[PDB]
């Protein structure tokens, strides 16, 4: 629609040359891009989503963000780059990016975030979600953001990618067998195998029984456990092509958040 | 030592026969000693423990409180026909007639308590324990009591005893093969059995992979995961009678916390 200020063909390639070199590098960026939206508060319209805000203290040293400078310095050279994009449109160009590599939907991105120019506008701490917590917890804070159950379920579905680091959540593992790969393995998974507690990882998460390679959190398997969350688990596990359309629904709507004035992406 | 107000004979033979009526009821009253002694923080050496205020409002409307106007119903009874003890006497006293009822052990009486005489006492809310929380929780609460982790294990122990009801917790069913039977079972089952997913309720606890009949919350699992506590878990495992004298001076322990002037009584 609208040429960005910045090349993007170029930068798309970039970022896809800097996750070739660091594959892991792929489920963080997407991490980052959702804990930077994750602020927002729809009923208070605070937070400063997508602002790229967690540059700045207080955010940055939230205990739910630990971690997420490794995608944030990645980023920094590509920003050195491409001194035109925002942070805050590198960060969902990035995820977005990531996501398509990883095998997911090619999400239509669009771009015009400013960021956040101190920590100020910073959003409280305690809005990001907690792995130790259950499904009240989950759907509080989803609520809070302004996503329906359909829609938290698709977007925990991204736990298909990456792993929990001992370092940054005291989990340890992927969930998924095959953790640089994006499809609806999260939610086959929760279905299909036994959840058993984990007894060598004192942050109590779940392995299963069969292999006990695969790992779940307490905020995973409650998609298991409420009525509702159970349905679309169940839904996405039977059609990888509905995870990818709802995901790609979804993650959009949360890099949206909070923001005005964006521009469709050439394509 | 010395002859209370009240005829302690009768009364025991009296709370013993309210059991025999109604089993379920020696749970629920050392549930119901616990929680008027949990109030407390050594630090500040407030929350008037062990005073029978959980009879006042704010505190009996805790949500870790629910159901606990069950066993202080039964004992006005007593109260009653025995109008010289104190409700917080009455109530530990039940406590240990309950233990050594279903087969625990018999823990030296003191009386001489005074009772809370309305709500402006009572500790805030906040202060009982959550049993959807793990290691780093239960530790400060304990550690905020007084308590060890050697004592910590023991008391939590006496989960051998009774069972969840939804109503109160939301959990639902007994720990243990026998819920009216005390002994180290909740650590023999803690070591020796798969604790799996429970898929039925809806509030996250773990089940046996053996019967699904047995239930772990996280809070006792948790038990398991810490190395500290793990010792201990192993030690009662072992050692039934270690586990009795070991939760006999902790319960003493718990339901002398912030009191003076009591008097031993006979025995
Ligand atoms: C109930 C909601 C959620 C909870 C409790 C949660 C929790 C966690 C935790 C504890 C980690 C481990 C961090 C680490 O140790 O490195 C993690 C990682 C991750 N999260 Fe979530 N998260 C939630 C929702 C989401 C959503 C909505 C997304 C994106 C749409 C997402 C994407 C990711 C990704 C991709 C990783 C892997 C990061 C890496 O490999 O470096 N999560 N999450
Ligand atoms: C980490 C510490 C603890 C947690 C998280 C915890 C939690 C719980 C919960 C959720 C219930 C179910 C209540 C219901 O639904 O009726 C319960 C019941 C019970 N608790 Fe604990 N508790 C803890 C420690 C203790 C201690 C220290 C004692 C006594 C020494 C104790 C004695 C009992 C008993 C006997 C029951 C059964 C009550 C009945 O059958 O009516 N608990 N506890
Ligand atoms: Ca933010
Ligand atoms: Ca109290
Ligand atoms: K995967
Ligand atoms: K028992």
């Amino acid at each position: 629609s609208e040429e960005p200020p910045f090349d993007i063909r170029a930068l798309r390639a970039d970022i896809e040359d800097m996750i070739s070199e660091k594959l892991e590098l792929g489920p963080s960026l997407i991490r980052l891009a959702w804990h930077e939206a994750a602020s927002y508060d729809c009923f208070k319209k605070d937070g400063s989503p997508n602002s790229a805000s967690m540059r700045f203290k207080p955010e940055c040293l939230y205990a739910g963000n630990k971690g997420l400078d490794i995608p944030r310095k990645a980023l920094e050279t590509l920003k050195k780059k491409y001194p035109q994009i925002s942070y805050a449109d590198l960060w969902v160009l990035a995820a977005y990016v990531a996501i398509e590599y990883m095998g997911g939907p090619t999400i239509p991105f669009c771009w015009g975030r400013v960021d956040a120019k101190d920590g100020s506008v910073c959003g409280p701490d305690g809005r990001l979600p907690d792995g130790s917590k259950t499904q009240s917890h989950v759907r509080e804070v989803f609520r809070r953001l302004g996503f329906n159950d359909q829609e938290t379920v698709a977007l925990i579905g991204a736990h298909t990618c990456g792993e929990c680091h001992i370092e940054f959540s005291g989990y340890h593992g992927p969930w998924t067998h095959r953790k640089n790969g994006f499809d609806n393995s999260f939610f086959t998974q929760l279905l299909d195998e036994d959840w058993v507690l984990n007894p060598k990882v004192e942050q109590m998460q779940l392995m299963d029984r069969a292999t006990t390679k695969l790992m779940m959190l307490p905020s995973d398997v409650c998609l298991l456990l409420d009525p509702s969350y159970r349905k679309y688990v169940e839904l996405y596990a039977k059609d990888n092509d509905r995870f990818n359309k709802d995901f790609a629904n979804a993650f959009k709507k949360l890099t949206e958040l909070g923001t005005r004035n964006l521009h469709k992406a050439p394509a």
